[PDB]
């Protein structure tokens, strides 16, 4: 409409309404105009003495716009109302709008640098609704809308990595170059608005709840079995047997088994007593790719890093965070205090713990001249009757990955967490457009002259979540998330005496409890 | 309509259908203030050794939009996929949009 | 019918509509008298080293037709046109007739 008309209003709110939540977020953003309006080929050869760090791609002009974190849409209390109360949750819906924009212009004349409007000016904006371009959003990766609803955020720069030839910063045949001016966009003036709808797939509901009994004793404690064990062999070889007795868990007939497992290193925290003055990288957890040997830091889901009480974790079966945000390329030394460390050991009734072996099994055959003789594992895959729980959702965390496109798939649930979707929500890009510098002369050879400008505007997302309620017959009071605090100098998720919000503790889903 | 407002959005696309295929394309444009307001005879003598070269004639303030190239139309990709499967093809109709005009 | 009329006629042919492609492929086969018309018990014992290759079974009288190989269906030119231009196939329907019979 006009330069003096606002085009939308300012929504940030929580509604409760039976099964359903609605959460609505709104933020400021500003855009820079990245690589002076060109695309540039992007490569790297091995760094840090590894071949996996090597590779082909393409730096692009444009931005884009990333929700996939919890804190981008829940307030600390509105989480804490969640997770005491219900027993699942899932996504449902979302829509979003582009509004307020504003181009400015820089200038500089013997180093004053003033800066101006510029009212003719336009952004471009689009959505890749048919999966065409690479899907960079589900990677954990920073550039998201912030926690804190008055913090003003820059947006990310999009890019991609595509082939590379022999571990080498070279491409191959196959590799692909994408053109993001190919695609249709909507060109927005100061007066100019931009609106999106979604709709998610059908997806089961996340397990807000931890187990109140272990998977392997299920049998009632008062009677026994009316199955028989081998215990023995006499004096001449002959085979003896003894009945299951009540409650002894250790020798009972078991209809199911817990899941899948890797031995992944134990380092003790606190009080601690570990191995000093070690580089962790040589003896860490691999998988091979193409001729490289690649760290898989989130481990595969169906094990726990953390026993209860103990210090013992296992370190690279843990999603690790920072409280505050860092600057780019920080090679910083993090000590334990600075870092938010995750435990999974609510899911220990049922998921195998990640620093012990595994089980037994037999290597040999006995006969009267040989004992027979077992052998311990280091890892086990999926078997027939097998269960096990996912890992656990967090504020801090994300909430989607994009399944790949192989053909091919087992049990599609992402290692870092959340809902895995063939159909993600799409990627939304956005650009200054090229406003030329002052020529006087023709030539066939493109214009590398431009005038200098940024954008600025609000962004407003709205969610719907469906909600799994409580049904326990517990007659005894349930474990609980609390602010509690032994002598207070601050307040925890509140801003400092500077300006600077505070987030002290990571916060999971798991405090009511199931029967089996 | 007004200062704020966009003329026109951007379309770079191809669309297949059948016997059919329509190509979009989408360019940002300058435009200099030629001969200063004015038009001016121009002319040539002999040069390089030739008389063919000579001419008589007039150059004009004004300049204009030429499309006639495959490349204006045509992604590598989307030529590779014509050469490959057709026996022929033709021209048949032309749509010109100008438009978010900054002086 | 008759001894001087035939029961079918050739047909070999791939069209292609849209989504879909029909393909039509003819032979002519020859069929022996397997076993002298008895049926007979047939066995291994280990060979080339191995227990593996041991194996208790039946020979029959009969023979069978089998189309479970691509190049039964396709045209060499045909398969370098739906291996260019596409990113999935699937089968859906078959049709099968046996003609012109001569003992």
């Amino acid at each position: 409409d006009g330069v003096g008309n606002a085009s939308g209003d300012w929504h940030c709110d929580s509604t409760w309404m039976g099964d359903r939540v609605v959460t609505k977020s709104t933020r400021t953003w500003v855009l820079p105009s990245y690589n002076n309006h060109q695309y540039r080929e992007i490569k790297s050869g091995s760094v840090d003495g590894s071949n996996a760090n090597a590779y082909f791609g393409y730096s692009t002009p444009w931005g884009y716009f990333d929700f996939n974190r919890f804190h981008s849409h829940w307030s600390p209390r509105d989480w804490q109302r969640l997770i005491n109360n219900y027993w699942g949750f899932r996504p449902r819906s979302l829509r979003v709008k582009i509004f307020n924009i504003q181009v400015k212009e820089v200038t500089v004349q013997d180093s004053t640098t003033t800066i101006a409007n510029n009212l003719t000016s336009t952004v471009q904006v689009f959505t890749d609704d048919d999966y065409q371009l690479p899907y960079v959003v589900g990677n954990g990766t920073e550039g998201c809308l912030p926690a804190f609803p008055p913090q003003v955020f820059t947006l990310p720069q999009y890019g991609y990595a595509t082939l590379n030839r022999d571990n080498t910063e070279n491409p191959t045949e196959r590799s692909s170059f994408f053109c993001l001016e190919y695609f249709p966009s909507k060109m927005l003036r100061t007066g100019n608005n931009f609106e999106f709808t979604y709709n998610f797939e059908e997806v089961p509901f996340h397990s807000s709840f931890a187990p109140s009994q272990n998977l392997f004793k299920l049998a009632n404690p008062l009677v026994d079995q009316y199955l028989y064990r081998f215990v023995s062999t006499n004096n001449t070889g002959g085979v003896q047997f003894n009945k299951n007795l009540a409650g002894r868990y250790a020798n009972t007939y078991k209809n199911w088994f817990p899941g899948p497992m890797g031995r992944t290193q134990g380092w003790n925290l606190g009080s601690g007593v570990n191995r000093a003055s070690v580089s962790a990288f040589a003896t860490t957890n691999r998988m091979e790719l193409e001729g490289a040997s690649y760290q898989v830091p989130p481990q595969p889901n169906g094990m726990t890093n953390n026993l209860q009480g103990s210090n013992t974790y296992a370190l690279e079966n843990t999603m690790i965070f920072n409280s505050q945000p860092a600057n780019p390329g920080t090679t910083a030394t993090y000590l334990e205090g600075n870092m938010l460390i995750t435990s999974e050991s609510e899911t220990q009734p049922v998921n195998r713990v990640a620093y012990n072996v595994g089980g037994q099994m037999a290597t040999n055959n006995q006969s009267s001249t040989t004992a027979p003789a077992t052998g311990t594992y280091n890892l086990q895959e999926i078997v027939p009757g097998s269960v096990w729980m996912e890992r656990d959702v967090y504020l801090q965390g994300p909430i989607w990955a994009k399944i790949p496109e192989t053909g091919a798939h087992f049990h599609p649930s992402p290692a870092m967490g959340g809902f895995g979707l063939k159909h993600p929500p799409p990627m939304m890009l956005i650009k200054n457009t090229p406003v030329p510098g002052n020529i006087t002369s023709f030539s066939d050879v493109p214009v590398s002259s431009f005038i200098t400008q940024y954008s600025t505007g609000q962004v407003t997302v709205e969610m719907e979540w469906e909600l799994k309620k409580e049904n326990s017959k517990r007659w005894n009071p349930e474990i609980q998330y609390t602010n509690n605090y032994n002598d207070p100098q601050f307040v925890d998720f509140a801003p400092d005496s500077t300006g600077e919000y505070r987030s002290t503790r990571p916060i999971g889903t798991r405090y009511l409890t199931r029967p089996l």
